[PDB]
Formats: C-alpha cells, structure tokens, sequence
DNA sequence: GTAATT
DNA sequence: AATTAC
C-alpha cells in the first residue's frame, strides 16, 4: 500500500490520501474491485474506498 | 449474496 | 458492518 489515491472521506472531503492497506475483493466468476482501507484525517475514523481497477497491489 | 479485510 | 457491482 504505496502511492497515494483521490478518495471521498466519511466526513464529507475530497482527499488524497494513502491506504494502509489495499487488497481485491472478488468473489468467484466475477471480476469485483480493489478496496482500500483508509483513516479519515478529519475524524480518525477508518472507511474503506475502492481503488482504480489498475491500482497496484 | 459474494469476495477479503479488519 | 463496511467497501463495489454484478
């Protein structure tokens, strides 16, 4: 979990900001997306936010 | 619901 | 429970 992502924080913001951590999120016979797991600056709170289809992880 | 993750 | 989208 490297480089940074645009990502719309709980609190309302748009941020950048770099996961803590990144992994795929798919079930069988289907493509699903790449998660994130973030901390919200403004709060402290963790969300989670899809990544682009071509994020690294 | 399903997939992983926490 | 939440994430996405099929």
């Amino acid at each position: 979990g490297k480089k940074p992502v645009k990502v719309k924080t709980p609190a309302g913001k748009e941020a950048e900001l770099v996961p803590e951590k990144v992994w795929a999120l798919a079930p069988k016979g289907r493509k699903g997306v790449k998660i994130g797991l973030f901390k919200d600056p403004e709060t402290g709170k963790y969300f989670r936010h899809k990544l682009p289809d071509d994020y690294p992880i």
